[PDB]
C-alpha cells in the first residue's frame, strides 16, 4: 500500500534504480540508519553503495554517479559553500555517529601544540579547525590509532576522537567534551544530500521519508529489538 503508493512514484520519474551513497556499515548506529531509510523505500529498487570518505561521496555525487549520499550535517553545511548541493533530508544529532571529545596526556589540555588528524576524516578536520580557533597549533597527519599511540609516546598533544573514562586513564590520557559550539553536534546528525537541481530526487525523498518513522526504526535497530536490513 505504502510500498505501491512509492511505487507508483517511481512511475512518472524518469529514476530505475536510486543509488545511495553512505559509509561503511560498521556501527549499530549507521546501520538502523541505514535500514531505516531504505524501509522508507518500500516499492523502490532502493541501493547503498558503502564508500568510506565523505568527500568522494560528495564529488560522486556531484558528477552523477550517486542520486544522494549520506554524511553528517557538519559536513554538509561546509559543502553547500563550496558545491551546488541540496541538504534534502536531515534527521536530527545523534542519528549518525556518537560524540567526539578532546583526547590530551593527563591534565595536558591547557599545553596543546601538535594534533593529530586523519586526512580522510572530513567531520575530523572540521572540528579540529572549529575547536583550535586562531591557535598556533601544528597539524600531523595520522589516524586515530597512530595519534593515541603518538600521544601515548608523548610527540602528538591530542586529537579530537569519538568518546571510555577507563583506557583513557590506564594511557595516562584524558578525555574533554567538546566545547559548546554547535557544530560538533552538528557532527552526529545524519544528512542525505543530492544535487541542487535534481527535483526528481528531492520530491521522491519528501513524499516516501516519514523522518519519524525512520527514526523510530533506527531505534528499534539500535535497541536490538529489531535486526536490519540494507
Amino acid at each position: 500500500s505504502n510500498a505501491m503508493d512509492n511505487k507508483a512514484l517511481l512511475s512518472h520519474v524518469d529514476i530505475n534504480n536510486v543509488v545511495c551513497a553512505m559509509p561503511l556499515p560498521y556501527t549499530r548506529l549507521y546501520e538502523g540508519l541505514a535500514s531505516g531509510l531504505k524501509a522508507q523505500f518500500d516499492g523502490i529498487p532502493f541501493y547503498y553503495a558503502h564508500m568510506r570518505g565523505a568527500d568522494i561521496r560528495v564529488e560522486c555525487l556531484l558528477n552523477g554517479v550517486y542520486d544522494m549520499a549520506v554524511v553528517s550535517r557538519l559536513a554538509a553545511e561546509s559543502y553547500l559553500s563550496q558545491n551546488n548541493l541540496c541538504i534534502a533530508l536531515e534527521l536530527g544529532p545523534h542519528t549518525y555517529v556518537g560524540e567526539h571529545q578532546l583526547i590530551c596526556r593527563k591534565g595536558e589540555s591547557g599545553n596543546v601544540k601538535r594534533v593529530g588528524l586523519d586526512s580522510r576524516s572530513a567531520d575530523q578536520k572540521i572540528m579540529t579547525d572549529v575547536f583550535f580557533g586562531d591557535s598556533d597549533v601544528e597539524r600531523v597527519d595520522l589516524s586515530y590509532h597512530e595519534s593515541l599511540q603518538r600521544i601515548v609516546k608523548g610527540d602528538v598533544d591530542a586529537v579530537i576522537w569519538n568518546v571510555a573514562e577507563n583506557e583513557l586513564t590506564m594511557l595516562g590520557l584524558e578525555a574533554t567534551p567538546l566545547t559548546d559550539d554547535p557544530r560538533f553536534l552538528q557532527a552526529t546528525e545524519a544528512v542525505v544530500l543530492t544535487r541542487v537541481d535534481d527535483y526528481p530526487m528531492q520530491q521522491l525523498l519528501r513524499a516516501v521519508v516519514d523522518k519519524h518513522a525512520l527514526l523510530a526504526h533506527q531505534q528499534r535497530v539500535v535497541s536490538g529489538e529489531q535486526e536490519p536490513s540494507y
